[PDB]
């Protein structure tokens, strides 16, 4: 099958994925709405649930709204059973139609529909070429209190129906009861509760096995990818054991929500995005876009930096997941606002790097302060919108132009107003101009592309008052005025001779499991696919087709590689570095070191005999450590993903800089559980 095609779970920079809060899209079923105190149908009050489902959607889907914008993935709602309860906050009546507050992972929410409707959403999808994304929440259950157990649901626990436990009593220690974060530090967001929501504890082996094993359900139901939901709290070492239990079964593309304010670049998101086995939603990019297009904040200098930062600082900045506006901001478009900042941030998202999102209404021109008032039931199915038209052009081109969908990003032509980028993948390319000057034109001359001579019609037609562009030899385009609040999109296509890889998924899992590489000029002859200096060919490599190859991974020593492919004439490609190969299947281990003093600027780092622990190599231990709320100082603990059933030998290390300081005597050793968790807790040996 293609890269392109609706069965490549591996890979959705191709697609154009639209965000849906189910309960606010379409109520398909009315027989299923909740009733009473619960329910408002007229959607006036944001907090309760207005009767939108999977009917709903799957009606929206077969009647062509979606499919006419040239949306080719949804992202839903949590599906998993929620709990009940009306809770009062303060005069003020809240229901779970945001799908957040789950009860039982291994059931669906009444209120969406059955296990059967979920199935029929995913057919009716899949014969549409549409994706299905849903939110998985894993860092808790509902809103508790343990010395009131009679507030909500007490934050219980059920598996298919059976109790596991609340947050009263919790003697099994399925949650945390360290008291509710204050965001302060990143260990602190993730072992205390956020707001009042009971912290599920993925030390447990009970809650570790169970929400692999409720995944798992999911997975067989045919989903495409999977959103998770509140990624910076929870143990990140937690999070990859999870990601490798995905992959190293039925591995399907994850991104997760680590939010990030206005002018916030956090060197540890991207280790995350680089290291745990999902990407995530690209919150540096939206603020940026905002601060640029939406707010005035910042200029085409401010843009055009983040692009090349991110494109440093993400190792697979193809897989972010951007957006301009979401369920956590006030929408896009602020009401009295030129509808233009929203096509143009709209365009710009559209022809960039990484995966769009696009959040539900967004074409519609939606306005809303925050939750739960950028929440509310969509107005209008109408095509006829800028924004919509927007979409149907652009959306498309991720599909047919690879340059758009795995290209580089290249400035060509800046100011504090205007933007030129090129976009460019093998023997495609794609130019996009972009004046966020609303009331002055910009005159375009010096521009250098790599288009080929020719005239270039404006994809968009003129929607957004784009122009044609003459380009010369050099690749020089011929002046031209850049209308104000002009946007122009301008592109050439061709097959791609020489094997180019565009996208590698999934990023890690262990020998056998098989990944997907897609991109141009593969040829039809199966060729020989390298993992580091390793070949492989023949029966291993699964299928070949010029955009899409299907290998398994081989048998190599666990550890990071560069994957180059090569075609049946043995013409190599360029190389698409850090694959992760993992030891085997992988376990979460809670690492503990007692009396490991340090200095001002110094950390705790672990390292030890598996890739997974780095092989004794400094440059990748893991850390850094914890030391403030399940253990304090100069105790420090960490949450790490190790290969099942392994014997390991371990050393703890105190680090300044790339300065390292070893724990004296012998090594440690352990053997990791075969399955659920474990706690091996040493004192630091001088
Ligand atoms: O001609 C090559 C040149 O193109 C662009 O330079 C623009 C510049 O961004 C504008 O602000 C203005 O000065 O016109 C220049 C071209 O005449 C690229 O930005 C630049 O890197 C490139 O060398
Ligand atoms: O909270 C983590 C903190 O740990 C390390 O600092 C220790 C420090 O070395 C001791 O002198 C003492 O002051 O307790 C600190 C922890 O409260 C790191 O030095 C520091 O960078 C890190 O944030
Ligand atoms: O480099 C491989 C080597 O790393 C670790 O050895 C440490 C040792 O523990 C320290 O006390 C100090 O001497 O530095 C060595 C690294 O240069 C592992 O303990 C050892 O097994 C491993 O082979
Ligand atoms: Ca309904
Ligand atoms: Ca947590």
């Amino acid at each position: 099958a293609p890269d392109t095609s609706v069965s490549n779970k591996q890979n959705f920079s191709t697609d154009v994925i639209y965000q849906i809060f189910t309960d606010r899209f379409s109520d398909g079923n009315p027989a299923n709405n909740p009733t009473g105190a619960a329910f408002d149908g007229t959607c006036t009050n944001l907090r309760l649930y207005c009767g939108g489902d999977w009917q709903g959607i799957i009606n929206k889907i077969n009647d062509g709204y979606l499919t006419g914008m040239g949306v080719t993935a949804i992202w839903i709602s949590q599906p998993v059973e929620n709990i009940y309860s009306i809770i009062n906050y303060s005069g003020v009546n809240n229901t779970a139609y945001h799908g957040y507050w789950a009860r039982d992972f291994k059931k669906t929410n009444p209120a969406y529909g059955t296990i059967a409707d979920f199935q029929n959403l995913i057919a009716a999808a899949h014969a549409k070429n549409i994706k299905v994304i849903i939110d998985f929440a894993p860092n808790h259950t509902s809103p508790a209190s343990s010395d009131q157990p009679s507030f909500a649901e007490n934050g219980r626990l059920y598996d298919n129906g059976t109790l596991l436990g609340g947050y009263t009593n919790d003697t099994q220690n399925l949650f945390h009861h360290n008291g509710g974060t204050d965001f302060s530090t990143t260990e602190n967001g993730i072992y205390k509760n956020l707001y009042d929501l009971a912290d599920l504890n993925h030390n447990n082996s009970t809650v570790d096995v169970y929400l692999k094993d409720a995944i798992k359900m999911w997975l067989d139901l045919g989903i495409d990818g999977i959103r998770m939901d509140a990624v910076k709290h929870m143990p990140f070492g937690w999070q990859k054991s999870f990601m490798a239990a995905v992959n190293n079964y039925k591995p399907v593309f994850t991104f997760g929500e680590w939010f990030l304010g206005v002018n916030e670049v956090s060197p540890e998101n991207h280790k995350f995005a680089n290291e745990s086995g999902m990407s995530l939603l690209d919150f540096r990019f939206a603020q940026k876009v905002r601060q640029v297009f939406r707010d005035n904040t910042d200029n085409m200098y401010g843009l055009k930096a983040m692009l090349e930062g991110s494109a440093a600082d993400y190792a697979q900045v193809d897989d972010q997941v951007t957006f301009i506006d979401n369920h956590d901001m006030e929408r896009f478009h602020a009401s009295n606002a030129n509808r233009r900042k929203l096509e143009q941030a709209l365009a710009f998202t559209l022809t960039s790097r990484g995966v769009p999102a696009i959040y539900y209404g967004t074409e519609q021109y939606m306005s809303g302060g925050t939750d739960p008032d950028n929440r509310a039931r969509i107005p209008s199915f109408s095509t006829s919108t800028t924004a919509y038209q927007v979409i149907q052009k652009l959306a498309p081109l991720r599909k047919c132009n690879p340059a758009i969908a795995y290209g580089s990003t290249q400035e060509r032509w800046i100011n504090n107003d205007v933007l030129i980028y090129e976009r460019k993948f093998g023997s495609n390319v794609a130019v996009v101009a972009v004046n966020r000057n609303l009331n002055a034109p910009a005159s375009i001359s010096g521009l250098v592309t790599s288009l080929p001579q020719g005239s270039y019609n404006d994809v968009l037609g003129g929607l957004l008052n784009g122009n044609t562009l003459s380009v010369g030899s050099g690749g020089a385009a011929s002046n031209f005025t850049l209308a104000a609040g002009g946007t122009a999109v301008w592109q050439y296509t061709a097959a791609t001779a020489t094997p180019t890889i565009g996208h590698v998924g999934p990023m890690m899992a262990k020998p056998g499991v098989t990944i997907t590489i897609d991109g141009r000029g593969f040829g039809s002859s199966k060729g020989t696919v390298y993992f580091g200096t390793t070949a492989v060919s023949g029966a291993d490599i699964t299928s070949w087709e010029d955009t899409q190859i299907k290998v398994k991974i081989p048998a190599v020593a666990g550890g990071n590689y560069n994957i180059k492919v090569a075609n049946a004439a043995g013409t190599a490609s360029n190389v698409y570095d850090n694959f992760e190969v993992l030891s085997g299947d992988q376990v979460s281990v809670r690492f503990v070191v007692n009396n490991a003093t340090t200095a001002l600027g110094q950390n705790v780092y672990l390292t030890g005999s598996v890739s997974e622990l780095g092989n004794w190599d400094p440059a990748k231990a893991i850390g850094p450590m914890y030391n403030q709320v399940v253990y304090q100082y100069p105790n420090w603990y960490y949450d790490v993903s190790v290969p099942a059933g392994k014997t390991i030998e371990f050393k703890f290390l105190k680090k300044q800089g790339s300065t390292v300081t070893w724990e004296g005597g012998s090594n440690h050793t352990f053997t990791a559980p075969s399955s659920g968790t474990a706690t091996i807790n040493v004192n630091w040996q001088p």
